[PDB]
């Protein structure tokens, strides 16, 4: 089977459509989500045509390997898309309707600079290369694109699944080529990060700042030394469920500022025992009160800076 | 092969039924589950019609090649199931009755609000699209709905499988779409938690109260930081077995209820030695008195509070 | 192809054998072992049979498409097994001798109240759905049932792998089902978890003790709090190895009351600090002299009962 | 297709070649490894056989499907071979040479006794079963056995990929099968163990002892416990890297003995405080004094005990 | 279908061009990159040749089954790749143009010695086995080999995708064997390990030279045993990404490097504490100011020494 004949010198335009039923596997290290979708087709191959005064039927049902079906393929996809047909119905002027169901992981890539209170657009790439005999280009049939109101994706919020109805047509090794982008918006659900990471993380962070009320240097160091531990867990915690980012994140920056904070309390620590072994209470009083104002203003001024850089 | 055609304008109607015979690996994270089941399909064709008096037979077994079989799909499957046909059989009139058996990924939605003391109602969607030529409707048979005794999800009762026997009758991309839901009511098996968990969990709270039966600071540091280490390694372990919620959980309330319950052990154990330390050790006395009842007293109160919240 | 047609109204005899070939990957959490081995099938087909003498040959190869092949489904699989046919052979009467090499994950379910000192009894159940024309019962050819010198699943030893000769004849969705029951009997191999887990749990536990002849509560806490960790290591350890169960383990039992232990400790070392400080020394002598013998005593006596109520 | 019909009463020898292209994964857990190879065969089919002179070809190449190939099938496989026939040529002798590009994963057990200074033979073998018409011997081609100087097994040393040229003729389910062995002999590289699991285990069992030039029991407690914690961190992952064996390992036999050593220190840093107290602290110095030379002394000699009982 | 016949005795050149589309999932551990690129052959069947002018046709498309295509294999493949023939298109002459998409699990080994700021060069190998008609040679069509701009490997950098042009022409079993190198130039993105894990590991480190500002020896052994913990911890997450290579990396070195510094400070701890009990304070702060200034600067120099050897 060859590609429908043009009446002039026009491309073939294949009408698009893809209705999502469920997302799934959102993975942040792998920047990867799964999709399990309707694809719907859409040409005129006139070769079809038939009269249904003589077919007895209004409307004739193939096989997709009995008529010429054109190679849309996704860029964005780790492997093949597991496809089934659901339909394959020619018109009798030769307007063939294709309906497949299929499933694929999609790459792609995530910006986790403002994470956990991260917004990301998917996206699905759908690509036709030109045949010797005729050039083929895509377009969007928008009463055919949509999702599922049940379409849950596990800790974000589907805002929009749209279209950019424009094909991008290219040439790629001497062939016309027509991408088309199909954008899902999603916004992280943040609440859980709050009551899991970050207050157990500040608490941790107020409780070394304990130390600011006591003279005995053995219970600082204790009090210091332990909470940076448990810092450590927390920072290792977070780190494992993203990836490797060539840029600062806003949960990166205030994880690593924490750190230095840890790092001049233990010198405030070790400041204070200095002295009272020196016989200089008096200076020991004064830096310790200074560090009970200073930490807490400091801590909130770095953080309204790094609030205001990110968001 | 093309659908059986009406005797008058009525639609096709095809008669479901499922049955499980294995329900595994019930991923609370994933939302998923796995299910190995016997699917039952049933459907009047006329044109599949003979007398059994001159064809000598009663039943007459097909391919499923042979005849025309309604697309049947699984709405919430990861991917497409995995079937195997193990009998399609015609009576005289020309009722079908088609039985494969098939094994699926179902995506069904977790509430996790009561966790562990949370039961949940898994879904199975069957649903059929109409063709140009007539309409098809999806039935129960309650006859062929069921599962097996032996049928065990580890870590679950399973309470009850039954079918919502009206269909959810629908357009969808100009044509009707039939949709059936079967519904797997399940109950999770708590015993575990509460020596594993809970148990443990209580243990090192109150092992953390004993620093108010001692003047030590020195001791009382290490008693309430190193127990508090262990309670941020029991929420890691909690929290690495359960999805990111939208909504407060009842084991996340009491496990972050109880960081509040250190944070304030430290700033009573941080409190008696200021006081200690300024020649005070009456008023420190009336303050550790008072938190030997205040914190079992506050904390049995919060956790009458949560239960009745959540239950 | 039709099934074979009865002489008289006897059903037909599939004649069964399984011998195992592999037997890897038994995971205690999923309760599933993979299985690689022979399936062995005959039955007499009297359309088959033949005259020797005319034919030149004392038996006949066929294709498993060429004749009628009884369907032989596993109930307690995952997914439906990956077999390849091996040889189909007919003798002069018409009995069939199918042979197939076959590969399944199979589901059965596990008793961990004895763990891991416990023996398991793993199932393959072998079942055929009888059709229309004739009912098909399940038989055991003794000859045929076996298992490789070779076959080791590690960490297990695998005692004996026999049959219920008897099948279970039931009815499912109004046709008859013919059930055979392969029992794969296998006793964990324990030795490493006695220097692995046992033995360092007890070390952590006496080393908790040591603070019964120690006067110093700073040094006892440390003992006492620092050790406990060291358990609710262990505890997280053993647990994740193991699918939570809605019965009580012997393991879990004795992990479950060293917590007491532990919390007993605590309570003991403030109790002596308490009365040191009151000025009453001689009473907190003769507790922690007390503590001395009862601690050990009392963990011997409470294992001895947990021993002889486990086994 | 039948087999070849023999000239005498003579087997079939089919001669065999397996040509390594890649080895990876190999799973210690699992005691499993992936193998890319070529799969040699070579047989003579004298229905096969044609004049070079007439024919004006000295070779003919065949479709599998075309000629009669023996169902040469590998023991210790997790699931069948993915294969690719290369090429068959056919000789005007008759002589059949196969060959095919495999990918399967292989069952091996390994011996840990000697972990991680460990060396390993990896097995594949290669089985063939007899028809009733003639019987199938195998036989190794050393010209066509063989692996790529690239062949690279991640932490591992290959040594040498022989075959057991003599083939295990036995009877199974009254048929002979013909088993060839193909040794792969592996080393492990120990280099990165020692600076990342045997001297920082060294190290924090040194820091111990320091315990023994100190009078501080409060600095005791927390040096010898501390670095029993680091030790039982150690002993997990070391643990989660191995499979439970029912005999006892290097590493396991050492890692085990030094919690004995981590027992004792306890015992003698008690011991030391009950003197102390007692007002006996020239007792004290003596057993402190003792412990200085007795510790590394008795670690040094059990060493040499251990490295002789298992090299 | 047999290969192109030689017009002399010349073998048949083979032109190929890879074109990445998407690099994903390159994983340290393992040594493996899974790829999803276009496969372009092109060679000159004579056979195929054609008259434009009487054919009425300038391009003839094959189907692969209709025409004879050279078997291109990937040598460094886990298991053989997934392709989807794209077009196969004859031009008069008798050149055929084919093009596939593939998917396919590279394994290509990696140089650790300099991690994280290490480059690699990863390796798609192309191979063709000559038939005993003729011998097939590979080519480079540079016009065809080249990636997408939107090509993104997660925490890489993506250099260059080029071809060594001259193909490795060996004999493999008595037959001519030529590969291709595709090399693909990456450098890791190696940002994210400062904040992460580096200035951390230093922090703990800085905290531990606190202790020789301290003449408190129960605070200097937790302070030096806590940090020590923490490093071992970062040693952990470190190794658990990394494969066991028989060579010192970078960060190897410097991670046990850093353990001597910590084994070193318990000795000076020690000794301190020992001279001061012996009534020796004078000799105990001499060797602590000394070790004030030695700690950092030893440190300092030895990291110089590590970073030239390795860079
Ligand atoms: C009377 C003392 C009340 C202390 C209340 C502390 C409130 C903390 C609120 C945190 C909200 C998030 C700077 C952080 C350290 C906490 C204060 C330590 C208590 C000092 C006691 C001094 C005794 C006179
Ligand atoms: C430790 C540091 C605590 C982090 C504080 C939240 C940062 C923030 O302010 O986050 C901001 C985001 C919302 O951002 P958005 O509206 O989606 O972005 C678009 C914004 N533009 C268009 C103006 C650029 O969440 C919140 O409403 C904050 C709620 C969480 C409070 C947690 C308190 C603990
Ligand atoms: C004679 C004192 C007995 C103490 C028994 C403690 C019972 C705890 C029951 C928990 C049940 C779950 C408040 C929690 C701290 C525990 C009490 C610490 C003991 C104080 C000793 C004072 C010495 C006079
Ligand atoms: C510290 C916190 C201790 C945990 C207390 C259990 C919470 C609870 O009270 O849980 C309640 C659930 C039962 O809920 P249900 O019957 O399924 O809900 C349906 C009820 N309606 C429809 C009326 C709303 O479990 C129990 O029977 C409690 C047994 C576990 C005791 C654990 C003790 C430790
Ligand atoms: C003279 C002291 C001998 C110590 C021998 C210890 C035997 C331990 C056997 C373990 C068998 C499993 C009860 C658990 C603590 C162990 C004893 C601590 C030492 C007490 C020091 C007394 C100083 C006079
Ligand atoms: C902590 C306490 C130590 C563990 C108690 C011993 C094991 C057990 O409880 O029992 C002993 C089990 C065997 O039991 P079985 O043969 O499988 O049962 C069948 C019994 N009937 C038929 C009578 C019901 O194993 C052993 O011989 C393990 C010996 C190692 C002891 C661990 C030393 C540390
Ligand atoms: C002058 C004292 C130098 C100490 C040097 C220690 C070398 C350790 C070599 C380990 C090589 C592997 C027994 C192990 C404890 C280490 C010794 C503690 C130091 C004691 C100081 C006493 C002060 C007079
Ligand atoms: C503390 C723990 C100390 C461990 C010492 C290694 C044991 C050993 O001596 O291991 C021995 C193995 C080599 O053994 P093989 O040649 O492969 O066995 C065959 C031997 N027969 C045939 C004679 C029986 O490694 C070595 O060359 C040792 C180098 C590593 C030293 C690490 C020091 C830290
Ligand atoms: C007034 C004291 C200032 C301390 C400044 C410390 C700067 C650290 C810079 C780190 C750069 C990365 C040697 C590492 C230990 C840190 C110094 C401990 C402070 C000692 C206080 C003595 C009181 C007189
Ligand atoms: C602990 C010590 C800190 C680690 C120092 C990094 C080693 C280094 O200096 O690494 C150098 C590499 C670049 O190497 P390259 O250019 O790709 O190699 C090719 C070099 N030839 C061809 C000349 C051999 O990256 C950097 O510039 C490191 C910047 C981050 C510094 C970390 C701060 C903390
Ligand atoms: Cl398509
Ligand atoms: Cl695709
Ligand atoms: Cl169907
Ligand atoms: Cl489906
Ligand atoms: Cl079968
Ligand atoms: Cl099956
Ligand atoms: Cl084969
Ligand atoms: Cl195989
Ligand atoms: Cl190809
Ligand atoms: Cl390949
Ligand atoms: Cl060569
Ligand atoms: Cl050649
Ligand atoms: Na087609
Ligand atoms: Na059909
Ligand atoms: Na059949
Ligand atoms: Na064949
Ligand atoms: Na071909
Ligand atoms: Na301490």
């Amino acid at each position: 089977v060859s590609p429908p004949p043009p009446i002039a010198d026009e491309p073939l335009t294949v009408n698009t459509g893809i209705y999502l039923i469920e997302c799934y596997s959102l993975d942040d290290k792998a920047e990867t989500f799964k999709v399990n979708a309707f694809l719907s087709l859409s040409w005129k191959d006139r070769r079809l045509a038939f009269d249904p005064v003589r077919s007895g039927v209004r409307v004739k049902t193939y096989e997709p390997e009995a008529i010429w079906i054109p190679e849309i393929r996704f860029v964005n996809v780790e492997n093949a898309r597991d496809a089934d047909v659901v339909d394959i119905s020619v018109s009798p002027d030769g307007t063939v309707q294709y309906l497949e169901r299929f499933s694929a992981r999609v790459l792609s890539p995530l910006d986790f600079r403002r994470y956990p209170f991260d917004s990301q657009t998917l996206h699905i790439y759908l690509i036709v290369r030109s045949v010797d005999t005729r050039n083929i280009v895509l377009a969007v049939d928008l009463e055919k694109v949509g999702k599922n109101d049940d379409v849950f994706l596990t800790g974000w919020d589907i805002e929009s699944f749209t279209a950019v109805v424009k094909p991008a047509n290219f040439a790629l090794e001497d062939r016309l080529e027509s991408k088309l982008d199909y954008q899902l918006r999603i916004s992280r659900q943040y609440f859980s990060y709050i009551p899991n990471i970050i207050l157990p993380m500040l608490f941790i962070l107020f409780i070394s700042w304990t130390a600011f009320w006591s003279t005995s240097y053995e219970a600082n160091v204790t009090l210091v030394v332990s909470t940076l531990i448990a810092h450590i867990a927390f920072n290792i915690l977070v780190e494992t469920n993203l990836p490797k980012t060539p840029y600062m994140t806003y949960t990166g920056a205030i994880i690593f500022m924490i750190y230095l904070f840890y790092f001049v309390a233990v010198i405030e620590v070790t400041v204070q025992h200095y002295l009272k072994v020196e016989s200089q209470p008096a200076r020991a009083a004064s830096i310790t009160r200074a560090s009970r104002i200073a930490f807490p203003v400091v801590f909130l001024l770095a953080n309204i800076i790094l609030a205001f850089l990110f968001f």
